[PDB]
């Protein structure tokens, strides 16, 4: 799809057979989902953002799907705002950026 | 132009007699930029993300120069890690997520 930026660039992504609201966000090089179950091992992480560092678990090749395109990536889960989709998923799509 | 995601979508921008590398920023509802001085009336504010809020100032109608594009709003300004364009000044260079 084209998407405009008038609104929060809002899309329903399945995530271990859960759908879920995600935020399609290029300032952010990696995809971090609020506290969730994922299954197999995970990596503890510090990531940090605008206001400051956080804990993280990191789950490796993870199979999402984004408005009907799949991704095996990254997903980091910890405390974030809202889940968001980086740019490790979002150049899987084949997203970009036109003006 | 088309701008892939491989990397971190930084461009030149202008706001005065400054030339800065901001990030277009689909995650980010307004701009805000690294700590500087601009003109006039303001109004404080906190924004928050990963990490946390911080403290911020907003100016309202703040002319800047996206890639040689145009655009006038509001410029938020405050100690943020990295100048950001948010999707309040997005929308009005025409910018876009396509995949
Ligand atoms: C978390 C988002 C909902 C909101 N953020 C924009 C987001 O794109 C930031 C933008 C960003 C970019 C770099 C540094 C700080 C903030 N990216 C971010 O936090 O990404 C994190 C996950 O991947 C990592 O890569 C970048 C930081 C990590 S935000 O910076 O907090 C923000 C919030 C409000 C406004 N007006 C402007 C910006």
């Amino acid at each position: 799809p084209q998407i405009t930026l008038w609104k929060r660039p809002l899309v329903t992504i399945r995530i271990g057979g859960q759908l879920k609201e995600a935020l399609l966000d290029t300032g952010a090089d990696d995809t971090i989902f609020e506290e969730m179950n994922l299954p197999g091992k995970w990596k503890p992480k510090m990531i940090g953002g605008i206001g400051g560092f956080i804990k993280v678990r990191q789950y490796d090749q993870i199979p999402i799907e984004i408005c009907g395109h799949k991704a095996i990536g990254t997903v980091l889960v910890g405390p974030t705002p809202v889940n968001i989709i980086g740019r490790n998923l979002l150049t899987q799509i084949g997203c970009t950026l036109n003006f």
